[PDB]
Protein backbone atom coordinates (compact mmCIF):
# COMPACT_ATOMS: atom_id res chain seq x y z
CA UNK A 1 0.00 0.00 0.00
CA UNK A 2 0.93 4.04 -0.28
CA UNK A 3 1.31 5.73 2.62
CA UNK A 4 0.40 9.58 3.55
CA UNK A 5 -0.11 12.09 2.85
CA UNK A 6 0.14 12.05 6.81
CA UNK A 7 2.42 9.23 8.14
CA UNK A 8 5.01 8.38 10.21
CA UNK A 9 8.06 7.00 8.21
CA UNK A 10 10.78 5.02 10.42
CA UNK A 11 14.53 4.97 9.59
CA UNK A 12 16.11 1.39 10.35
CA UNK A 13 18.74 -0.71 9.44
CA UNK A 14 18.23 -4.17 8.04
CA UNK A 15 20.17 -6.87 6.18
CA UNK A 16 18.73 -7.28 2.38
CA UNK A 17 19.20 -8.97 -0.52
CA UNK A 18 17.60 -7.38 -3.61
CA UNK A 19 20.75 -9.48 -6.23
CA UNK A 20 20.99 -12.41 -3.99
CA UNK A 21 24.46 -11.13 -1.74
CA UNK A 22 22.92 -10.02 1.81
CA UNK A 23 24.50 -6.83 3.39
CA UNK A 24 23.12 -4.05 5.44
CA UNK A 25 21.09 -1.29 4.45
CA UNK A 26 19.70 2.31 5.60
CA UNK A 27 16.00 1.85 5.07
CA UNK A 28 12.36 3.58 4.85
CA UNK A 29 9.62 1.52 5.63
CA UNK A 30 11.63 -1.41 6.18
CA UNK A 31 11.68 -1.79 2.15
CA UNK A 32 14.18 -0.95 -0.46
CA UNK A 33 13.00 0.54 -2.07
CA UNK A 34 10.94 2.19 0.42
CA UNK A 35 7.58 2.53 0.51
CA UNK A 36 5.28 5.50 -2.12
CA UNK A 37 4.37 8.05 -0.42
CA UNK A 38 1.59 9.79 -1.99
CA UNK A 39 -1.30 12.42 -2.02
CA UNK A 40 -3.42 14.81 -4.47
CA UNK A 41 -2.22 17.81 -5.68
CA UNK A 42 -2.47 21.13 -3.37
CA UNK A 43 -2.57 18.40 0.05
CA UNK A 44 -0.69 18.66 3.45
CA UNK A 45 2.07 16.14 3.91
CA UNK A 46 3.15 15.67 7.47
CA UNK A 47 5.98 13.04 7.44
CA UNK A 48 7.02 12.44 11.03
CA UNK A 49 10.33 10.75 10.25
CA UNK A 50 11.65 8.67 13.14
CA UNK A 51 15.50 8.09 12.94
CA UNK A 52 15.79 4.54 14.49
CA UNK A 53 19.48 4.03 13.16
CA UNK A 54 21.88 1.99 15.23
CA UNK A 55 24.89 1.16 12.60
CA UNK A 56 27.38 4.18 12.59
CA UNK A 57 28.69 2.25 9.14
CA UNK A 58 25.82 4.12 7.09
CA UNK A 59 25.83 6.85 9.47
CA UNK A 60 23.45 7.05 12.54
CA UNK A 61 22.41 10.73 11.44
CA UNK A 62 19.67 11.36 8.55
CA UNK A 63 17.96 13.94 6.86
CA UNK A 64 15.45 13.31 3.95
CA UNK A 65 14.58 15.60 0.81
CA UNK A 66 11.16 15.65 -0.97
CA UNK A 67 12.77 15.70 -4.67
CA UNK A 68 11.22 18.25 -6.91
CA UNK A 69 8.94 19.13 -4.65
CA UNK A 70 8.99 23.56 -4.16
CA UNK A 71 8.61 23.86 -0.44
CA UNK A 72 7.36 27.60 -0.84
CA UNK A 73 7.38 28.60 2.50
CA UNK A 74 8.51 25.53 4.25
CA UNK A 75 12.42 26.03 3.09
CA UNK A 76 12.87 24.45 6.68
CA UNK A 77 11.38 21.08 5.68
CA UNK A 78 13.31 20.72 2.09
CA UNK A 79 15.97 18.21 3.49
CA UNK A 80 19.54 18.97 2.68
CA UNK A 81 21.78 18.48 5.44
CA UNK A 82 23.56 22.01 6.41
CA UNK A 83 21.94 23.91 3.67
CA UNK A 84 18.04 23.68 5.25
CA UNK A 85 18.67 21.76 8.27
CA UNK A 86 20.36 19.82 11.07
CA UNK A 87 20.64 15.84 11.06
CA UNK A 88 17.92 14.18 12.93
CA UNK A 89 19.58 12.41 15.41
CA UNK A 90 18.99 8.74 16.59
CA UNK A 91 16.57 8.17 18.92
CA UNK A 92 14.69 11.35 17.55
CA UNK A 93 12.36 12.09 15.01
CA UNK A 94 10.86 15.36 13.25
CA UNK A 95 7.73 16.34 11.39
CA UNK A 96 8.27 17.33 7.88
CA UNK A 97 4.87 19.01 7.73
CA UNK A 98 4.54 20.73 4.40
CA UNK A 99 2.05 21.13 0.98
CA UNK A 100 2.23 20.77 -2.20
CA UNK A 101 0.01 23.47 -4.23
CA UNK A 102 0.18 23.86 -7.78
CA UNK A 103 2.57 20.60 -8.22
CA UNK A 104 0.92 17.31 -9.56
CA UNK A 105 3.28 14.23 -10.75
CA UNK A 106 5.63 11.64 -10.21
CA UNK A 107 8.56 12.37 -7.39
CA UNK A 108 10.72 10.52 -5.16
CA UNK A 109 12.32 10.98 -1.49
CA UNK A 110 15.44 10.41 -0.47
CA UNK A 111 18.11 10.88 2.14
CA UNK A 112 20.41 14.27 2.20
CA UNK A 113 22.84 13.48 4.08
CA UNK A 114 26.45 12.26 2.75
CA UNK A 115 25.84 9.11 0.53
CA UNK A 116 23.18 7.79 2.62
CA UNK A 117 20.64 7.39 0.00
CA UNK A 118 22.44 4.96 -1.68
CA UNK A 119 22.50 2.56 1.36
CA UNK A 120 18.96 2.40 0.77
CA UNK A 121 16.67 5.55 1.86
CA UNK A 122 15.09 6.13 -1.42
CA UNK A 123 11.24 5.77 -2.30
CA UNK A 124 9.12 6.98 -4.76
CA UNK A 125 6.70 10.23 -3.85
CA UNK A 126 3.46 10.45 -6.21
CA UNK A 127 0.84 13.69 -6.42
CA UNK A 128 -1.88 12.59 -7.97
CA UNK A 129 -3.65 15.30 -9.99
CA UNK A 130 -7.92 14.47 -9.89
CA UNK A 131 -8.45 16.73 -12.82
CA UNK A 132 -5.37 15.23 -14.42
CA UNK A 133 -5.39 16.52 -18.37
CA UNK A 134 -4.07 13.27 -19.15
CA UNK A 135 -6.26 11.14 -16.77
CA UNK A 136 -8.09 9.96 -21.06
CA UNK A 137 -4.73 8.19 -22.03
CA UNK A 138 -4.75 5.64 -19.55
CA UNK A 139 -6.98 3.17 -17.58
CA UNK A 140 -4.30 2.15 -14.47
CA UNK A 141 -2.37 4.58 -12.69
CA UNK A 142 -1.42 3.22 -9.27
CA UNK A 143 0.83 1.16 -7.24
CA UNK A 144 1.99 -1.21 -9.69
CA UNK A 145 2.26 1.13 -12.08
CA UNK A 146 5.57 2.47 -10.61
CA UNK A 147 9.03 1.58 -11.99
CA UNK A 148 12.04 2.17 -9.90
CA UNK A 149 15.32 2.17 -11.38
CA UNK A 150 18.53 1.62 -8.92
CA UNK A 151 22.21 1.06 -8.72
CA UNK A 152 23.13 -1.07 -5.78
CA UNK A 153 26.52 -1.59 -4.24
CA UNK A 154 28.13 -4.49 -2.13
CA UNK A 155 30.68 -1.76 -0.62
CA UNK A 156 28.46 0.49 1.86
CA UNK A 157 28.72 3.88 0.42
CA UNK A 158 31.11 5.13 3.46
CA UNK A 159 33.36 2.43 2.62
CA UNK A 160 33.94 3.16 -0.72
CA UNK A 161 37.90 3.20 -1.02
CA UNK A 162 39.77 6.78 -1.47
CA UNK A 163 41.53 6.75 -5.05
CA UNK A 164 39.35 3.29 -6.18
CA UNK A 165 36.43 3.64 -9.37
CA UNK A 166 32.89 3.60 -8.11
CA UNK A 167 30.78 1.29 -10.44
CA UNK A 168 27.37 -0.73 -8.54
CA UNK A 169 27.03 -4.36 -8.58
CA UNK A 170 23.56 -4.52 -9.71
CA UNK A 171 20.82 -2.88 -11.52
CA UNK A 172 17.55 -3.08 -9.65
CA UNK A 173 14.26 -2.99 -11.20
CA UNK A 174 11.75 -2.69 -8.68
CA UNK A 175 13.88 -3.41 -5.50
CA UNK A 176 15.37 -6.68 -7.45
CA UNK A 177 17.58 -7.47 -10.57
CA UNK A 178 20.54 -9.65 -11.20
CA UNK A 179 24.66 -8.66 -9.75
CA UNK A 180 27.18 -8.11 -12.65
CA UNK A 181 29.60 -10.34 -11.00
CA UNK A 182 29.06 -13.46 -9.19
CA UNK A 183 25.62 -13.33 -10.42
CA UNK A 184 22.98 -15.82 -9.27
CA UNK A 185 18.91 -16.43 -10.31
CA UNK A 186 17.76 -14.74 -7.89
CA UNK A 187 14.02 -12.94 -8.35
CA UNK A 188 13.23 -10.51 -11.03
CA UNK A 189 11.02 -8.36 -10.60
CA UNK A 190 7.38 -9.02 -12.63
CA UNK A 191 5.51 -6.00 -13.61
CA UNK A 192 2.02 -7.41 -15.01
CA UNK A 193 -0.60 -5.93 -17.63
CA UNK A 194 -4.09 -6.54 -18.98
CA UNK A 195 -4.11 -7.83 -22.46
CA UNK A 196 -5.86 -4.58 -24.25
CA UNK A 197 -5.46 -2.16 -21.03
CA UNK A 198 -3.57 0.99 -21.26
CA UNK A 199 -1.12 2.02 -18.27
CA UNK A 200 0.30 5.13 -16.76
CA UNK A 201 4.14 3.82 -16.01
CA UNK A 202 5.63 6.19 -13.29
CA UNK A 203 9.37 5.59 -14.43
CA UNK A 204 11.30 6.53 -11.64
CA UNK A 205 15.34 6.90 -11.52
CA UNK A 206 16.24 6.56 -7.60
CA UNK A 207 19.82 6.47 -8.86
CA UNK A 208 23.12 7.05 -7.33
CA UNK A 209 25.07 7.42 -10.42
CA UNK A 210 24.64 5.97 -14.00
CA UNK A 211 21.83 6.54 -16.26
CA UNK A 212 19.67 4.00 -17.64
CA UNK A 213 18.79 3.25 -21.31
CA UNK A 214 15.50 2.30 -20.36
CA UNK A 215 13.06 -0.60 -22.88
CA UNK A 216 10.52 -2.67 -22.88
CA UNK A 217 11.09 -5.13 -25.85
CA UNK A 218 8.04 -5.02 -28.49
CA UNK A 219 6.32 -1.86 -27.35
CA UNK A 220 6.68 1.88 -27.33
CA UNK A 221 6.25 4.42 -24.99
CA UNK A 222 4.27 7.44 -24.87
CA UNK A 223 5.43 10.32 -22.26
CA UNK A 224 3.11 12.62 -20.90
CA UNK A 225 5.19 13.44 -18.01
CA UNK A 226 9.05 14.74 -17.29
CA UNK A 227 9.76 15.71 -13.74
CA UNK A 228 6.32 16.66 -12.28
CA UNK A 229 5.61 18.07 -15.84
CA UNK A 230 2.88 17.36 -17.59
CA UNK A 231 3.55 17.01 -21.90
CA UNK A 232 2.39 16.74 -25.11
CA UNK A 233 2.57 12.56 -26.32
CA UNK A 234 6.24 11.63 -27.50
CA UNK A 235 6.20 8.10 -28.56
CA UNK A 236 9.77 6.78 -28.34
CA UNK A 237 11.25 3.21 -27.89
CA UNK A 238 13.93 3.87 -25.55
CA UNK A 239 14.35 6.58 -22.98
CA UNK A 240 17.80 7.73 -21.50
CA UNK A 241 17.21 8.51 -17.66
CA UNK A 242 19.66 10.31 -15.98
CA UNK A 243 19.54 10.21 -12.01
CA UNK A 244 16.94 11.35 -10.42
CA UNK A 245 14.71 12.36 -13.40
CA UNK A 246 11.35 10.81 -13.79
CA UNK A 247 9.05 10.27 -16.45
CA UNK A 248 5.22 8.83 -16.77
CA UNK A 249 4.89 6.85 -20.19
CA UNK A 250 1.56 5.76 -21.47
CA UNK A 251 2.15 1.44 -21.88
CA UNK A 252 -0.58 0.04 -24.18
CA UNK A 253 -0.71 -3.54 -23.39
CA UNK A 254 -1.14 -3.98 -27.44
CA UNK A 255 1.02 -7.05 -28.17
CA UNK A 256 0.14 -10.52 -27.99
CA UNK A 257 -0.08 -12.47 -24.68
CA UNK A 258 3.13 -13.16 -23.37
CA UNK A 259 6.50 -12.31 -21.26
CA UNK A 260 8.66 -9.54 -22.79
CA UNK A 261 11.97 -8.15 -21.52
CA UNK A 262 12.33 -4.54 -19.58
CA UNK A 263 15.46 -3.30 -20.42
CA UNK A 264 17.43 -0.98 -18.20
CA UNK A 265 21.24 -0.42 -19.32
CA UNK A 266 23.60 1.32 -16.98
CA UNK A 267 26.40 3.69 -18.27
CA UNK A 268 28.72 1.94 -16.61
CA UNK A 269 28.75 -1.27 -14.69
CA UNK A 270 27.36 -4.45 -16.38
CA UNK A 271 27.40 -4.18 -20.24
CA UNK A 272 24.18 -6.66 -21.43
CA UNK A 273 22.05 -8.67 -20.09
CA UNK A 274 23.79 -11.88 -19.69
CA UNK A 275 22.41 -13.99 -17.18
CA UNK A 276 19.40 -11.72 -16.28
CA UNK A 277 21.25 -8.80 -15.28
CA UNK A 278 20.25 -5.65 -15.83
CA UNK A 279 16.25 -7.07 -16.62
CA UNK A 280 12.94 -7.13 -15.05
CA UNK A 281 9.93 -9.12 -16.90
CA UNK A 282 6.56 -7.61 -18.46
CA UNK A 283 4.38 -10.81 -17.77
CA UNK A 284 0.50 -10.24 -19.54
CA UNK A 285 -2.14 -12.42 -17.50
CA UNK A 286 -2.67 -15.33 -19.18
CA UNK A 287 1.05 -15.70 -20.02
CA UNK A 288 3.29 -18.84 -19.04
CA UNK A 289 5.09 -18.31 -15.71
CA UNK A 290 8.45 -18.15 -17.79
CA UNK A 291 11.36 -16.05 -18.93
CA UNK A 292 10.83 -13.93 -21.51
CA UNK A 293 12.48 -15.33 -24.75
CA UNK A 294 12.52 -11.57 -26.72
CA UNK A 295 15.33 -9.47 -27.62
CA UNK A 296 16.51 -5.77 -27.66
CA UNK A 297 16.97 -4.53 -31.71
CA UNK A 298 20.36 -3.65 -31.97
CA UNK A 299 19.29 -0.07 -32.76
CA UNK A 300 16.41 1.72 -31.38
CA UNK A 301 14.07 3.53 -33.94
CA UNK A 302 12.88 6.31 -31.86
CA UNK A 303 14.93 7.14 -28.88
CA UNK A 304 13.83 9.83 -26.15
CA UNK A 305 16.41 13.46 -27.51
CA UNK A 306 15.46 15.89 -25.12
CA UNK A 307 14.64 18.56 -27.70
CA UNK A 308 11.55 16.58 -28.51
CA UNK A 309 9.84 17.06 -25.43
CA UNK A 310 7.18 20.20 -25.45
CA UNK A 311 5.20 21.13 -22.12
CA UNK A 312 1.51 20.48 -22.59
CA UNK A 313 0.65 23.93 -21.15
CA UNK A 314 1.44 26.91 -22.58
CA UNK A 315 4.48 27.38 -20.14
CA UNK A 316 6.84 29.43 -22.62
CA UNK A 317 10.79 30.67 -21.34
CA UNK A 318 11.06 33.63 -19.24
CA UNK A 319 13.31 36.00 -20.08
CA UNK A 320 14.40 37.26 -23.85
CA UNK A 321 15.12 34.78 -26.58
CA UNK A 322 18.63 34.86 -26.33
CA UNK A 323 21.41 34.02 -24.72
CA UNK A 324 22.04 36.68 -21.55
CA UNK A 325 18.65 37.66 -21.73
CA UNK A 326 17.38 37.36 -18.42
CA UNK A 327 17.38 39.74 -15.09
CA UNK A 328 19.99 37.56 -13.95
CA UNK A 329 22.19 35.73 -16.12
CA UNK A 330 24.97 33.51 -14.87
CA UNK A 331 27.64 31.08 -16.56
CA UNK A 332 29.39 28.75 -13.95
CA UNK A 333 32.58 27.54 -14.46
CA UNK A 334 31.56 23.64 -13.89
CA UNK A 335 35.15 21.60 -13.24
CA UNK A 336 36.82 18.41 -11.63
CA UNK A 337 40.27 18.21 -10.12
CA UNK A 338 41.90 15.87 -7.71
CA UNK A 339 39.13 14.28 -6.29
CA UNK A 340 37.02 17.40 -6.07
CA UNK A 341 34.49 19.03 -7.68
CA UNK A 342 33.75 22.58 -8.03
CA UNK A 343 31.92 25.28 -8.87
CA UNK A 344 33.55 28.76 -9.90
CA UNK A 345 36.32 27.44 -8.27
CA UNK A 346 34.72 26.78 -4.72
CA UNK A 347 34.57 22.98 -4.08
CA UNK A 348 31.24 22.51 -1.57
CA UNK A 349 31.86 21.28 2.02
CA UNK A 350 28.84 21.56 4.22
CA UNK A 351 29.13 23.97 6.64
CA UNK A 352 28.65 24.07 10.11
CA UNK A 353 25.67 26.09 11.05
CA UNK A 354 22.85 25.37 8.07
CA UNK A 355 22.75 28.11 5.17
CA UNK A 356 19.16 28.79 6.15
CA UNK A 357 19.78 29.08 10.11
CA UNK A 358 22.75 31.48 8.73
CA UNK A 359 20.16 33.63 7.46
CA UNK A 360 17.90 33.47 9.99
CA UNK A 361 20.14 34.68 12.82
CA UNK A 362 21.09 37.41 10.72
CA UNK A 363 23.27 36.79 7.47
CA UNK A 364 22.31 39.02 5.13
CA UNK A 365 24.34 38.85 2.18
CA UNK A 366 26.09 36.08 0.52
CA UNK A 367 29.26 37.26 0.87
CA UNK A 368 28.31 36.68 5.11
CA UNK A 369 27.66 32.94 4.19
CA UNK A 370 28.91 29.96 4.54
CA UNK A 371 30.62 28.19 3.24
CA UNK A 372 32.53 31.17 1.73
CA UNK A 373 32.24 31.33 -1.94
CA UNK A 374 29.52 28.28 -2.06
CA UNK A 375 26.26 30.54 -1.41
CA UNK A 376 25.46 33.21 -4.29
CA UNK A 377 22.16 35.57 -3.97
CA UNK A 378 19.31 35.68 -6.24
CA UNK A 379 17.41 38.45 -6.20
CA UNK A 380 13.34 38.22 -5.98
CA UNK A 381 10.96 38.36 -8.73
CA UNK A 382 13.55 38.13 -11.11
CA UNK A 383 14.69 35.57 -14.44
CA UNK A 384 17.47 33.83 -13.63
CA UNK A 385 19.55 32.26 -16.43
CA UNK A 386 21.78 29.50 -15.18
CA UNK A 387 24.48 28.18 -17.96
CA UNK A 388 26.18 24.89 -16.83
CA UNK A 389 28.94 23.65 -19.84
CA UNK A 390 30.02 20.68 -19.46
CA UNK A 391 33.60 19.22 -19.56
CA UNK A 392 33.89 18.51 -15.77
CA UNK A 393 35.26 14.55 -15.90
CA UNK A 394 32.81 12.18 -14.79
CA UNK A 395 30.13 13.28 -17.30
CA UNK A 396 27.37 13.10 -18.00
CA UNK A 397 26.54 14.98 -14.99
CA UNK A 398 22.80 15.56 -13.95
CA UNK A 399 22.38 19.00 -12.46
CA UNK A 400 19.54 19.82 -10.03
CA UNK A 401 17.80 22.68 -8.44
CA UNK A 402 15.67 22.25 -5.30
CA UNK A 403 12.59 24.85 -5.03
CA UNK A 404 12.38 25.09 -8.44
CA UNK A 405 12.00 23.49 -12.20
CA UNK A 406 13.40 25.08 -15.02
CA UNK A 407 12.65 26.00 -18.57
CA UNK A 408 15.51 23.64 -20.38
CA UNK A 409 16.56 26.37 -23.06
CA UNK A 410 19.20 24.32 -24.38
CA UNK A 411 19.92 20.14 -23.90
CA UNK A 412 22.73 18.03 -23.89
CA UNK A 413 24.33 17.43 -27.52
CA UNK A 414 22.69 20.53 -29.29
CA UNK A 415 23.96 23.83 -29.70
CA UNK A 416 20.79 25.25 -30.61
CA UNK A 417 18.69 27.20 -28.01
CA UNK A 418 14.86 26.97 -27.66
CA UNK A 419 13.15 29.95 -26.13
CA UNK A 420 9.82 29.40 -27.28
CA UNK A 421 8.68 25.68 -26.29
CA UNK A 422 11.50 23.68 -24.28
CA UNK A 423 10.24 21.44 -21.79
CA UNK A 424 10.31 22.49 -18.24
CA UNK A 425 12.01 19.59 -15.39
CA UNK A 426 13.65 19.94 -12.21
CA UNK A 427 17.50 17.15 -13.44
CA UNK A 428 18.74 17.89 -16.82
CA UNK A 429 22.14 15.69 -18.02
CA UNK A 430 24.37 18.88 -18.79
CA UNK A 431 25.78 16.39 -22.02
CA UNK A 432 29.41 16.19 -23.36
CA UNK A 433 32.46 18.53 -23.98
CA UNK A 434 31.41 21.74 -25.62
CA UNK A 435 28.23 21.86 -24.80
CA UNK A 436 25.68 24.61 -23.00
CA UNK A 437 23.30 22.97 -21.11
CA UNK A 438 21.31 26.11 -19.87
CA UNK A 439 18.41 26.82 -17.36
CA UNK A 440 15.99 29.43 -16.31
CA UNK A 441 13.29 30.40 -13.91
CA UNK A 442 11.54 32.84 -12.05
CA UNK A 443 12.77 33.75 -8.66
CA UNK A 444 9.47 33.62 -6.77
CA UNK A 445 10.20 31.44 -3.98
CA UNK A 446 12.39 32.81 -1.22
CA UNK A 447 15.04 30.54 0.30
CA UNK A 448 18.08 28.71 0.17
CA UNK A 449 17.76 26.39 -2.60
CA UNK A 450 20.81 24.05 -3.98
CA UNK A 451 22.17 23.16 -6.84
CA UNK A 452 23.72 20.48 -7.56
CA UNK A 453 25.14 17.20 -9.74
CA UNK A 454 22.75 14.49 -8.78
CA UNK A 455 25.39 11.82 -9.11
CA UNK A 456 25.57 11.44 -5.42
CA UNK A 457 29.28 11.04 -5.14
CA UNK A 458 29.92 13.60 -7.02
CA UNK A 459 28.00 15.33 -4.33
CA UNK A 460 29.82 14.24 -1.89
CA UNK A 461 33.08 15.13 -3.51
CA UNK A 462 31.97 18.93 -3.43
CA UNK A 463 29.80 19.45 -6.94
CA UNK A 464 26.85 22.09 -5.49
CA UNK A 465 26.57 25.57 -4.36
CA UNK A 466 23.66 26.95 -2.71
CA UNK A 467 20.95 29.83 -4.54
CA UNK A 468 20.29 31.98 -1.18
CA UNK A 469 17.10 33.23 -2.98
CA UNK A 470 15.63 36.46 -2.06
CA UNK A 471 17.69 36.86 1.36
CA UNK A 472 15.69 39.45 2.54
CA UNK A 473 12.14 37.86 2.64
CA UNK A 474 13.48 34.35 3.67
CA UNK A 475 12.67 34.94 6.83
CA UNK A 476 9.65 36.27 6.68
CA UNK A 477 8.79 34.27 3.68
CA UNK A 478 9.48 30.95 5.85
CA UNK A 479 8.45 30.53 9.53
CA UNK A 480 10.31 27.41 11.38
CA UNK A 481 8.55 25.26 14.24
CA UNK A 482 10.32 24.58 17.23
CA UNK A 483 11.04 20.75 16.48
CA UNK A 484 13.16 22.50 13.67
CA UNK A 485 14.91 25.19 15.86
CA UNK A 486 15.93 22.61 18.35
CA UNK A 487 17.75 20.06 15.06
CA UNK A 488 20.85 21.78 15.73
CA UNK A 489 21.40 21.94 19.12
CA UNK A 490 20.52 18.36 19.58
CA UNK A 491 23.05 17.19 16.32
CA UNK A 492 25.72 19.49 17.82
CA UNK A 493 25.46 18.53 21.41
CA UNK A 494 25.25 14.94 20.30
CA UNK A 495 28.64 15.44 18.39
CA UNK A 496 30.38 17.76 20.71
CA UNK A 497 30.63 20.77 18.21
C1 LIG B 1 27.48 29.23 -22.75
O1 LIG B 1 26.55 30.35 -22.91
C2 LIG B 1 26.94 31.49 -22.15
C3 LIG B 1 25.89 32.59 -22.19
O2 LIG B 1 24.66 32.02 -21.71
C4 LIG B 1 28.32 32.02 -22.67
O3 LIG B 1 28.71 33.09 -21.85
C5 LIG B 1 29.41 34.14 -22.43
O4 LIG B 1 30.84 33.81 -22.32
C6 LIG B 1 31.67 34.80 -22.96
C7 LIG B 1 33.10 34.24 -22.92
O5 LIG B 1 33.12 32.84 -23.17
C8 LIG B 1 31.49 36.13 -22.20
O6 LIG B 1 32.25 37.12 -22.96
C9 LIG B 1 30.01 36.57 -22.06
O7 LIG B 1 29.84 37.73 -21.14
C10 LIG B 1 29.07 35.45 -21.68
N1 LIG B 1 27.60 35.77 -21.70
C11 LIG B 1 26.86 36.01 -22.84
C12 LIG B 1 27.43 36.11 -24.25
O8 LIG B 1 25.63 36.16 -22.85
C13 LIG B 1 29.36 30.89 -22.60
O9 LIG B 1 30.55 31.28 -23.33
C14 LIG B 1 28.86 29.62 -23.26
N2 LIG B 1 29.77 28.54 -23.07
C15 LIG B 1 30.07 27.62 -23.97
C16 LIG B 1 31.12 26.62 -23.49
O10 LIG B 1 29.56 27.56 -25.07
C1 LIG C 1 18.16 20.73 -31.71
O1 LIG C 1 17.45 21.63 -30.85
C2 LIG C 1 16.60 22.55 -31.59
C3 LIG C 1 16.03 23.51 -30.61
O2 LIG C 1 15.24 22.85 -29.58
C4 LIG C 1 15.59 21.76 -32.39
O3 LIG C 1 14.95 22.70 -33.24
C5 LIG C 1 13.61 22.74 -33.32
O4 LIG C 1 13.21 21.70 -34.18
C6 LIG C 1 11.82 21.59 -34.26
C7 LIG C 1 11.51 20.26 -34.97
O5 LIG C 1 11.90 20.37 -36.36
C8 LIG C 1 11.25 22.87 -34.89
O6 LIG C 1 9.83 22.84 -34.83
C9 LIG C 1 11.65 24.10 -34.10
O7 LIG C 1 11.28 25.27 -34.79
C10 LIG C 1 13.15 24.06 -33.89
N1 LIG C 1 13.50 25.20 -32.96
C11 LIG C 1 14.59 25.89 -33.15
C12 LIG C 1 14.84 27.03 -32.20
O8 LIG C 1 15.35 25.71 -34.07
C13 LIG C 1 16.21 20.65 -33.19
O9 LIG C 1 15.25 19.79 -33.78
C14 LIG C 1 17.18 19.80 -32.40
N2 LIG C 1 17.92 18.89 -33.26
C15 LIG C 1 17.66 17.58 -33.32
C16 LIG C 1 18.55 16.78 -34.26
O10 LIG C 1 16.78 17.04 -32.65
CL1 LIG D 1 13.96 19.30 -5.28
CU1 LIG E 1 15.60 18.16 -4.94
CU1 LIG F 1 17.52 15.15 -5.26
CU1 LIG G 1 28.34 14.69 -11.61
CU1 LIG H 1 19.13 17.51 -3.84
Amino acid sequence: AQIGPVTDLHITNANISPDGFSRPAVLAGGTFPGPTIAGNTGDNFQITVFNDLTDPSMLTDTSIHWHGLFQKGTNWADGPAFVTQCPIITGQSFDYNFNVPGQAGTFWYHSHLSTQYCDGLRGPFVVYDPNDPNASLYDVDDDTTIITLADWYHTLAQQEPIGAAITADATLINGLGRSFTNTTASPLSVITVQSGKRYRMRLVSISCDPNYLFSIDGHDMTIIEVDGVNSQQLTVDQIQIFAAQRYSFVLNANQPVGNYWIRAQPNSGGQGFDGGINSAILRYEGATVEDPTTTAPTTFSNPLVETDLHPLADLGVPGQPFRGGADDPLVLNLAFANGRFSIDGVSFVPPTVPVLLQILSGAQNAQDLLPAGSVISLPSNSVIEVALPAGAAGGPHPFHLHGHNFAVVQSANNATPNYVNPIWRDTVSIGGTGDNVTIRFTTNNPGPWFLHCHIDWHLEAGFAIVFAEDIPDTASANPVPQAWSDLCPAYDQAHNI
